């Protein structure tokens, strides 16, 4: 039989999920997801004894419904079935926003999405070039988490910059059950911004009030390796260090208010490409407390050996993906990230067995490969070696070694 | 590239979302969902200490799976990613259930719904004019929530008037872990019944026998104000009030019965609608313990200001959507809400800190606007006000204010 | 208005889901799903103090979500929104796997599965015979359980024979973190292997090694009703009797390692199908402690009174679908299952009010019909009787009976 419609004209497609599109732009349904299953061993400052552990898990199960109605209403609502991102009473969403679009180029968006801090963080994590995230998110992850609901505005701006910020309800309260509200800036400047030619410089600020807040504001990062503590399957559990840096349980009044400055810079020119963040964070004590401060930077080197650029966005100011020429062989792709990050807590004053008095300090070395079988399928692999120092394992370790593997499938 | 079907001719539909249909009736797919941004901030009764609180939070995001097989077959699967009905032992479902039609005019339906007792409840939720249901609802949680499993039939008789009537197995157990057994009927008499012209009559009537079964009868009312307490993002948190009215906790053998009888009424001409609902429980008590009585009722004023009728259904006997005339500028609606409820529970014999001995009552003004942007985008804000008896917060506040805001996106 | 495509030709089919092909078989999505409402009511050892209890629930409520691409990369998720499958740590997971099939005839799986083991449970859940699987399953459930991830491969071998076989990273750890690795095979001789025309005959073999690991090895049997104890609704609660028939709690340090043997067989003549499997499991003690040994078989034979063969696939080695031939009257099944078990527990050495000493033995006898009323929907009721020895409920039955009727809904 035929296929037809009753309203305008209707294109679909499939790579595996679906499209369905009107011709004349007035409505259109996406639905597509993503899949990273990964396996992991680490040993030494990664586990509590020092010992080999393991996890194979699923980093991101994503499904993903979008859609436009009336040219300039957009939505888009993705879910989290690995449950590692968002909690069981607000839901585990990746996103729920509406987008308009109507002030174009001015897009206003509503709703639970990510608070626009960051290059990496801005890229897709379907294209993120290596498994996991740079350090220092991990020392300021309020920046860009999507952890309440807000509004944001953000612009293309005379064809080569770009300029975004959003006040975001945070899920944590004052006394009054009034919710800590979140104040981000994001402003990129970039000139060249086409696969195989950007220069990108980007500057960005974070800031919220958190006076008589309760807030969590203890730093632990993972350090490079997601399986110490991760849903999605199965994970180090009770041999995994995921060990405190610095910072707070969630006591009430303890602290003034939090801002972050952010400097960032990209490069690409055909298949090379380098791309640095830092940031500077400051949170300041309440009476006669001492204030949490905590700053760090990446470093990424990447290049496609079959020659491929790697995807660029002005709109958003992000990388994206690398589609394939060779269909048989697909895309190959190396890349190297080295993370520094410092965390500045003058409250801890007693020496104990795994954290010494000081700054605890923590870096990661990160050589990995990508192989792009098509534009569904990545397979992946990641070795890093982390470095610390004032903060140990039990097994007073402060170096520790993993390898993790991902298979990704996306439609 | 062609699009074609091997069965028979299939007309598709988006207008965000997706319809799949062929010609003959016997074979669909639909696929859409809602989602309901809102943000409120209240204060006086509605917080414990009578300060300004706030909450950020989807209200609905329902994922919605339904289709058709072999003409007489329906199902349909809605799923709250919300988390603010059902929970996480039966299931996160607004709906999930089977319908045969082979006895037309009769329908059948299947499995978790909510059961048919009155108007407001039986309209949509993306229809529903104020941003809360009404407080008679509070005041009688069972008598149409969906928390259970069950079978309903119903029918439009006559051309006239709709009958429906159910039973369900509750998911509260006896002591030999039987379920309670929830009974349903509705009739309305609805002589007149297209949009802008409405003449609605309607009788409900809700039982379950409780002996020796452990049953929730807490009446907590919100008193109009969702965020007070909410999942989906955040809310008041421990400054939230949501205050006892009467009942118990859930324990076994306290009760005999729960008998709810309820009156309904509608009219609309035009753009102007009104409605009201009655409604009167009475729960018999064991041993020397005393019965718990619960009555109330709201009465709603609405009128669209551009002239747009609501939608009527005879079959469900329940309003439904606005559908906006002009392109440009949408629909605007104006509507005005009176609650008033009353618990008696003479079990309480002393006085407490926000509990006075006597009957407990509630009443709320709710006066609001929606925007309906286009059949896709709807934007509201309701202005409410509280004012209970012998009841209050720990501030002692017996009045509070409420300004609420959403953003609903359907598809 | 026209429905286009810019790739390839594409074919679109529903019967209530969805599925959409590209023509030279490179891409294809595919939504669909699964709803059993079940009712049962069952008393003496089924439940505490041998009274009736009931339990209405969704058994499984999947949306099932596949596709292909670039020809040779399949996925396939599928959600259980009836919490019965899974937890909120790892995710409600039936499937969520990525397939290889470039090596054809050999097909390479990845990611969360149940191993392979047992063909009933290779048999998908749509189409079970029984409305629950075989007790042998609830003596060794980690056999063919999905809870953790892996890679499989598996193939047709000389259009006579199918073997699989399997690593599967167990969310079991050892005091490192280091997770319990579960090995299976899985080889079955079938010359005959078409619907009404079958003759099977199979091995398995599933092995781990539990060395310093903590893992739950109580063994619990249902004994043939579900209703005792599950999610998806309500269940017997406080009254349902899961009787402990040997094993312990997850101590780490218990065991050493973990081995079962499987032999099954089927014979199908037209309507006329007959099924059985065996196995033993011997879980080896640490250190002075006693050994756990478990063995059962049953034995199903089904008769389909319409005539209607039930389909067999080779790859897979499994039985499927019923496809009725009378559209209007569809197609009834009838069906007789036996089950019978032992367990072996000689640490058990005092008797309790619920346990004696010695070998605790449960068997069932299962009557059941299904009605396909067409491929979409299937109606069945199963009558139960189950039979115990040395074990009983705490008002000292070792018989109990159970009544149980599914809807069910596939798209
Ligand atoms: C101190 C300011 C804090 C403000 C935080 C607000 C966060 C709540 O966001 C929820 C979004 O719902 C807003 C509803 O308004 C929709 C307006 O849409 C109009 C589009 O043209
Ligand atoms: C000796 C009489 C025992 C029967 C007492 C039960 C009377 C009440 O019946 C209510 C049955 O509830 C039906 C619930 O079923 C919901 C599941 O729907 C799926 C149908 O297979
Ligand atoms: C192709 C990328 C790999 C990621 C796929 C995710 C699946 C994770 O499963 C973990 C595999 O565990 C197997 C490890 O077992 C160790 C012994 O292997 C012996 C195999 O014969
Ligand atoms: C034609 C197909 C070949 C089938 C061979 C499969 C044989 C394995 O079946 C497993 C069932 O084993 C049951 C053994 O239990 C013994 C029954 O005792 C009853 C004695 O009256
Ligand atoms: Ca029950
Ligand atoms: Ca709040
Ligand atoms: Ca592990
Ligand atoms: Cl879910």
């Amino acid at each position: 039989g035929t296929v037809t419609t009753d309203g305008a004209d209707i294109v679909i497609k499939t790579k595996g999920g679906l499209e369905v599109a009107t011709t004349d732009k007035e409505f259109s349904f996406k639905l597509g997801g993503r899949l990273q299953a990964d396996y992991g061993r680490f040993d030494g400052y990664y586990t509590n004894n020092g010992n080999t552990a393991d996890a194979a898990y699923f980093r991101r199960a994503y499904l993903e419904f979008g859609g436009t109605a009336y040219r300039d209403w957009k939505y888009q609502i993705n879910y989290d079935l690995s449950r590692n991102v968002g909690n069981d009473s607000a839901g585990y969403f990746d996103e729920a926003s509406v987008t308009y679009t109507g002030f174009n180029p001015v897009n206003l968006k509503f709703g639970r999405f990510y608070t626009d801090f960051g290059l990496e963080k801005a890229t897709s994590s379907k294209w993120v070039t290596a498994l996991e995230r740079n350090l220092t998110y991990d020392i300021a992850d309020w920046v860009n988490d999507n952890v309440g609901t807000g509004i944001q505005a953000s612009s293309v701006v005379g064809g080569m910059a770009f300029l975004s910020g959003s006040v975001f309800s945070e899920n944590n309260n004052d006394t009054d059950g009034d919710s800590v509200k979140r104040y981000n800036l994001r402003g990129v400047f970039a000139p060249l911004h086409e696969p195989g030619n950007v220069v990108h410089l980007g500057l960005q600020y974070a800031y919220r009030d958190l006076e008589d807040s309760a807030v969590d504001t203890r730093i632990r990062p993972r350090m490079g390796m997601r399986g110490v503590s991760t849903n999605g399957g199965n994970d180090a559990g009770s041999n995994g260090n995921r060990g405190l840096f610095g910072g707070s349980s969630a006591v009430e009044g303890l602290w003034k208010d939090d801002s972050v400055w952010g400097l960032e810079g990209a490069w690409a020119l055909g298949a090379f490409s380098a791309q640095a963040e830092y940031l500077r964070r400051t949170v300041k004590a309440e009476r006669d407390r001492e204030d949490l401060k905590a700053s760090g930077y990446y470093a990424q080197l990447a290049y496609t050996l079959t020659g491929e650029p790697r995807l660029y966005k002005l709109d958003g100011a992000k990388f994206d993906t690398i589609k394939p020429e060779n269909k048989e062989i697909g895309a190959w792709e190396l890349f190297y990230r080295y993370d520094s990050i410092k965390v500045e807590d003058d409250n801890i004053v007693v020496d104990s067995a795994t954290r010494e008095v000081g700054d605890a300090k923590g870096k990661t070395h990160t050589l990995g490969v990508n192989w792009y079988a098509n534009e569904a399928v990545k397979v992946s692999a990641n070795y890093v070696k982390a470095k610390t120092d004032k903060i140990s394992n039990a097994n007073g370790d402060d170096s520790g070694d993993g390898l993790v593997m991902r298979l990704q499938y996306v439609f």
